[PDB]
């Protein structure tokens, strides 16, 4: 019945990632993913390799052919759809509200040689300047939970999408009903609200993995990356990317209740 409990701006998310971008690349070791890590095991791998191993869950799932126009809403820095922009002859749009992560990814796609199949631009997913039915497929790895209004998004989305079209989702929820925003600044959802905002706007369901079990590893690991780098961080990025920090390696206070979802969903044919 629920759906996305419905805020800073989309200039504003921008900003915020403007400022806190160049503290994620410094921990990172570079432009970086930025999304939670999925583990096969108890936490081996580093973060960054968990990472690449969801992002390449959601290209298994999303990704069906060559040939294929694929917008990533939210796209960071670009390093995801780098990732499968190396091994697949598709186009991606990526987009973005952040300038500096615009300016990164495309200019990592130049050093790559991944050009001719990866853009990158500054825009807003609640309001796309592309036709109907445009894309084959789509992602928003953690992006929708940032947006005033991710309902309306969710509707852009599917627009844009042609009939079939695949929309892979992942999302950092509430893992249970047991017991709104978390100490990060982002909104506290369920999966199940996420997927009746989903339902709601006219896609199919396809999918629905909870997968929280194999992510729950990230938010130690980052924290510990984080605090390596922490010193000066308030003078030196601000004061708003100080408390961010100071959030994540907070997480001890509520990680626990997190968790983590995998959704497919497509837009009817026709
Ligand atoms: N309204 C909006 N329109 C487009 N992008 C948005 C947005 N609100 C937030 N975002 C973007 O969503 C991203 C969240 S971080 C996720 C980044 C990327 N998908 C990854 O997996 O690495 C950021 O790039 C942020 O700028």
């Amino acid at each position: 019945r629920s759906g996305i409990p419905v805020a800073p701006t989309s200039q504003q998310v921008g900003q915020m990632y403007d400022l806190v971008t160049p503290l994620l690349n410094s921990v990172a070791g570079g432009p970086c993913a930025i999304h939670h890590g999925y583990w096969e095991n108890d936490g081996r791998a580093s973060w960054q390799q968990a990472a690449d191993r969801l992002t390449d869950l959601v290209a298994e799932r999303t990704v069906l052919d060559g040939g294929v126009r694929l917008l990533d809403v939210g796209c960071g820095t670009g390093q995801p759809a780098l990732r499968v922009a190396r091994d697949n002859a598709i186009q991606i749009t990526g987009i973005t509200v952040s300038q500096v992560q615009v300016a990164i990814a495309a200019d990592c796609a130049r050093e790559r040689g991944l050009s001719h199949r990866v853009d990158f631009s500054c825009v807003d997913a609640m309001s796309l300047p592309y036709p109907d039915n445009a894309f084959d497929a789509a992602w928003a790895m953690q992006s929708l939970l940032e947006m005033s209004e991710p309902d309306r998004a969710i509707r852009e989305i599917l627009r844009v999408l042609k009939p079939g079209g695949i929309l892979g989702v992942t999302e950092v929820v509430k893992r249970e009903a047991g017991g709104d925003r978390w100490p990060t600044g982002l909104r506290i959802c369920l999966a199940e609200q996420l997927l009746e905002s989903l339902r709601a706007a006219g896609f199919e369901i396809l999918d629905w993995e909870d997968v929280s079990s194999r992510t729950r590893y990230f938010m130690p690991q980052f924290a510990e990356e984080l605090a390596a780098h922490q010193h000066g961080i308030a003078d030196r990025y601000g004061p708003a990317v100080a408390g961010w920090a100071a959030a994540v390696c907070d997480y001890e206070k509520y990680a626990h209740d997190m968790g983590y979802a995998i959704l497919t969903a497509r837009k009817p044919v026709g």
